[PDB]
């Protein structure tokens, strides 16, 4: 069964952390990995390495060619830059936006459709969280001006309160839906004691990507109600699914492949969310 | 689709807490409730009220007749009695076992197949937890001598450590499988940050009943991977499913019925676990 599913490359970090694309080289193990991921049936990647204008020590144009030639789309990337104490205090985030301009140019050239902040710290005050919301709106606008969408990926910590407000809820309510979506990591929502579906119903259309992760292999633990999540996918607004596997019951590549196979065999997972 | 599913009567406590079966009466609202639960398609009940030799102010023989005449089996009951500081210190739990003798006689007469302790406190030491394990073994033996099985129902607190050992694991490892099973409340395992399936694989056959609960209606939240749980049901050793619904999106009776309908429509829920 062919379905659109991205792989978060963090899932294969054990291979990718050791590949040597420095000093003009292209590591055959890097290319082989990409080709194997396509052969498993992944349709696209989400990067988890962006540093010094490069993805896994490849220029954006190289990364594009590498991924596309393996039969994969360049879908998304996890990267962000936090605000300085200064920026937070002044609310002036010019400095940080300059970095984003370079980040965004690089992502565009790699053929990315999305850029997603993986993490932010729980701030001390709602005022700080507010500044972050404004910064994300502006990053998101710049992404759109360069053909891409910006989103925010959660763990569990966002379900805590800042002053007396749940951080996640506040972030959703104070970001412009045109410019910021939420890449809901459903596993982490459940770990954070919350209901993916209730979030979908309360903020329909904001969850344009899912991170589909589990305790180990996807769909194995009993810890994530994928069936209910997918049944409510229309309300969520999801357009792409990103599989992530960071902890394993078996060899990594095999783990990543059986994880996919869960989604391909699941009758409630449609073959595309972007038709 | 007919399947065997019990209803935990705690789910309809709002009705049952107000019914008047005192002074020789049989409340028509009580009987109607039972009949409605059968009409929804529940096949059996698990009681959540045992006090003064009675179930909802009915003698065991009356309760049996009440439930059975509505078209339901009397499957199980939630009740327990904790040990005194004395009993824990001496390790002599005669006093408590006397109560259990009466409890067990009453359960037998009601036609019960199972008796399940709903709750115990996290003890201070492994020595206390040990005494509890021995007490449960002896309760369980008495239950078997009277034709029934004793089990232990979890929330999330059992996933904490006592000295340096997870309480749940210790309880499982230090109880006799003949005499104590675990009524795994899969929702609470997941809330307690753990994997139902991993518990099944680590302690196959110990989980002879499931409590099938969710945040509100069963199967609605995204918070419980029922599909994976049920796929691994053989390893668990489950023989009966008990639906519980304690928090509602709609009127109680309707909530309880749509909760069931999730299981009846779920292809991974078999029509019986006791064939
Ligand atoms: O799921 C994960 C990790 O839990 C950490 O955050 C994300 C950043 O790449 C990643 O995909
Ligand atoms: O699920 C529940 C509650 O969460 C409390 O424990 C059980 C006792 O009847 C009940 O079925
Ligand atoms: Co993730
Ligand atoms: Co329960």
């Amino acid at each position: 069964a062919k379905k659109e599913v991205a792989i978060q490359l963090y899932s294969v970090r054990d291979i990718l952390n050791k590949v040597d694309n420095k000093d003009g080289k292209c590591d055959a193990a890097y290319i082989t990995l990409l080709k194997n991921l396509a052969k498993m049936g992944y349709t696209s990647v989400e990067a988890a390495n962006y540093n010094n204008g490069k993805f896994y020590d490849r220029t954006p144009d190289q990364f594009k060619k590498d991924v596309e030639s393996a039969g994969l789309k360049v879908l998304s990337s996890h990267c962000t830059r936090g605000l300085s104490k200064e920026e937070l205090a002044s609310g002036d985030f010019s400095s940080s936006l300059q970095w984003w301009d370079q980040c965004i140019a690089d992502h565009k050239a790699a053929g990315m459709s999305y850029i997603v902040a993986p993490w932010m710290d729980v701030p001390k005050t709602l005022k700080e969280l507010d500044t972050y919301c404004a910064y994300y709106n502006e990053i998101g606008k710049r992404c759109k001006q360069q053909g891409m969408s910006f989103g925010y990926h959660n763990h569990a910590h966002e379900f805590q309160k800042v002053e007396d407000k749940v951080m996640y809820d506040y972030m959703i309510e104070h970001t412009n839906p045109e410019y910021v979506f939420f890449q809901m990591d459903v596993y982490w929502v459940v770990r954070g004691q919350n209901s993916p579906v209730d979030y979908f119903n309360k903020y329909p259309g904001r969850f344009k990507m899912f991170h589909i992760k589990d305790h180990r292999e996807i769909g194995q633990s009993g810890m994530v109600g994928f069936d209910a999540i997918f049944k409510n996918a229309k309300t969520a607004g999801v357009k792409h699914l990103v599989a992530e596997i960071e902890s394993y019951s078996m060899p990594v590549e095999k783990s990543v492949e059986v994880s996919l196979d869960y989604l391909l065999d699941a009758p409630f997972v449609k073959s595309s969310y972007a038709k």
